[PDB]
């Protein structure tokens, strides 16, 4: 009844589990709540991250930093965040516990770290399996992570929109051979596809109906229409679905554009409210993200530590 | 000839720019000296998908390697001098530490990733410190806090704004005790509120750290004063590997730090600084994600200047 979490982390990912192992490590009464399969999860090869090797999939990170966790102090929680409330001098948090049958424990905290992230859309295919079998592999969703695998491969540009087509003149750096494929999405416009064409970069509008190739390695796509083409690698660059639906209820939080405007420690606009990683305005990266939690988590404590009583020694 | 950017220093935040930096596609030179500060590390304790015991020595080896996979140059040597030539910048490095030589670099853009290092208690024999600091005498209250909680503690600190580290440490323990080392007079004011918290203090020199197997079991003073201590913390301030930097105008700072915006991009436009250099939390999390956003801000900078790559048909 009583018991209030100093601290309840939304998210069991990389920013998340770095704050938790953090937080712990403070002495703070923190509980993490993960729901699973989330955008780190589906990363195969975490390329660029110091001390790591350049193939260690999101899973294993998971699987060790939750340990780590737990190891630490930290509780978790296997559900799904529903809501955040704000109850003035504590936040309110709504879990979905069970898949099937499920229960909604509401827990009580002084702050909350949404460390939720998003999820990459991908293009709409009658078997999904045959997007699964490429995409985290050879297609790519995000040019900062692998362009430098992509380096002057003949690759696919996946984008529903005219300012996610512009994303060739940034990708055309690592390769130039582009070519731009709209998944019969959004129609091109005159002065577009002008451009496209005085750059040489290709366009096929028709939806795509299969991704060509054998062991996760890309080979070509197929479009409906029966166009055929060859390509090793690609990057989708369709938008992405933000987990922050549970922050309707909150009052006064600054957004920009689908991103949480957060200061140096990853304070949003509202004071115990904290967002990590792909949440926040900024570089979407797994090192970023480990840095918020660092930061996040210790804004914490130094709140927490000023408002206690200095724990003296009694002679 | 001219480099897109060279990495001052090997270590946690330049190894992750350096990584960045190639992945990118730029020519960039990672200069260190070896033997860091995080080579003196033996326990990362608090790092996402590293075992809490890694030393830090293991994780130079390891993204030093990557770095040159990824097609970053390393030089062995010591960074000297840095020199504005107005669209580029020269660096000078010591090479070879009996017969040595000093190469000038050109490049667009440096990196300042060449931390600090602690000041640690001078006794007669450096070994007796080297065998507890970084084991179970500390240097960062952040990193091994949680590891002395309860603990009988001391605190090595030289000045009166260094004790001050006492009335953040008792959030971890109570049970701290003072050693000036005799390095700085207490005044009264200061006196005081120890006592008023209970927490003893000790002016006389340290003669040796007692403890076994890198355990900490005690401090002995020059004056025969003896303790039981399983733990301790080092708050002596710290030497910051900034020299090299005199030369430059328009450069900010806090205190010793550097002062840094969010692409830990420095006052000057082509230097940025990581890590322990700048305004900011002393983390290795904090430290690699820096690299990563300096060496995104470079790229952003030279491909925006660069003739877009255009398929040929
Ligand atoms: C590059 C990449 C590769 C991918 N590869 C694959 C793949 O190979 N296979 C695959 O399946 N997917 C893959 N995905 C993910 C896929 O695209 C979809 O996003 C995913 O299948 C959605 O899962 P879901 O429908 O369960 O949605 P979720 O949002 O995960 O769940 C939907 C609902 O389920 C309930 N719920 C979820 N978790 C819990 C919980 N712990 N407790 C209680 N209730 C819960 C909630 O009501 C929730 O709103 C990949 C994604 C990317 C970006
Ligand atoms: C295929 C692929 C490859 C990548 N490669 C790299 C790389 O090489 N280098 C790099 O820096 N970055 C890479 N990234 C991006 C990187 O994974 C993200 O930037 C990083 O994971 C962001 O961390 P986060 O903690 O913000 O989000 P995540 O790590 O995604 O963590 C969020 C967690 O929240 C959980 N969650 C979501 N909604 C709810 C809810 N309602 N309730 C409870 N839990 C919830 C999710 O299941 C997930 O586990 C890659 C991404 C993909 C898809
Ligand atoms: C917690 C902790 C534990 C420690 N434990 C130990 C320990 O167990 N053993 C130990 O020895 N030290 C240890 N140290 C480090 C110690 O305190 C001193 O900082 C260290 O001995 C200084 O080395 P140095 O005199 O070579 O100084 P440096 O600054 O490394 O070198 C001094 C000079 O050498 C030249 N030089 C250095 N490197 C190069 C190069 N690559 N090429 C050309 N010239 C070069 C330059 O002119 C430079 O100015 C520890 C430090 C800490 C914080
Ligand atoms: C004993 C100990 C334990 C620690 N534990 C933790 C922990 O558990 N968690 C945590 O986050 N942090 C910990 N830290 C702190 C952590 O090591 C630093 O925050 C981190 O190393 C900062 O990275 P950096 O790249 O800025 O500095 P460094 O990692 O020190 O990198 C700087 C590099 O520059 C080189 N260099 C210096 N001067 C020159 C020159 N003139 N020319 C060429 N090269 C030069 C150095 O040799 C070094 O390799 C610990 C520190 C110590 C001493």
């Amino acid at each position: 009844l009583d018991t209030v979490y100093d601290a309840i982390v939304l998210g069991g990912g990389m920013g998340g589990l770095s704050a938790a192992i953090y937080l712990a490590r403070y002495g703070l009464k923190c509980l993490v709540v993960e729901k699973g399969r989330g955008r780190s999860f589906w990363m195969q090869d975490l390329r660029n991250y110091v001390g790591l090797d350049p193939d260690t999939p999101g899973r294993d990170i998971i699987t060790h930093s939750t340990q780590q966790a737990l190891h630490w102090g930290a509780d978790l929680l296997r559900g799904y965040v529903e809501d955040v409330t704000d109850e003035g001098d504590t936040l309110a948090v709504k879990v979905k516990v069970g898949k099937k049958d499920s229960l909604y424990p509401i827990f009580r905290t002084k702050y909350v770290i949404a460390a939720t992230g998003i999820i990459d859309n991908l293009p709409q295919l009658e078997d999904m399996q045959n997007v699964y079998d490429y995409a985290g592999y050879t297609l790519h969703v995000c040019m900062i992570c692998d362009g430098f695998d992509m380096w002057d491969q003949k690759a696919v540009l996946i984008a529903g929109t005219e300012g996610q087509i512009n994303a060739a003149f940034v990708l055309n750096w690592f390769t130039p051979y582009i070519t731009v494929l709209t998944h019969g999405l959004c129609t091109v416009g005159d002065e577009m596809k002008a451009k496209l064409a005085d750059h040489g970069y290709p366009l096929h509008e028709a939806a795509i109906t299969k991704f060509l190739g054998e062991d996760h390695k890309m080979s070509g796509v197929e479009l409906v229409d029966g166009t055929v083409m060859e390509a090793t690698t690609g990057l989708i660059n369709m938008g992405s679905v933000y987990h922050n639906h549970y922050l309707k209820g909150i009052e006064g939080l600054e957004w920009d554009g689908e991103n949480l405007v957060t200061n140096d420690m990853a304070q949003t606009s509202h004071p115990r409210i904290f967002a990590l990683g792909d949440l926040k305005k900024g570089l979407n990266q797994v090192s970023v993200a480990v840095a918020d939690g660092t930061l996040a988590a210790t804004q914490i404590w130094r709140n927490i530590r000023r408002a206690s009583e200095p724990r003296k020694w009694i002679h």
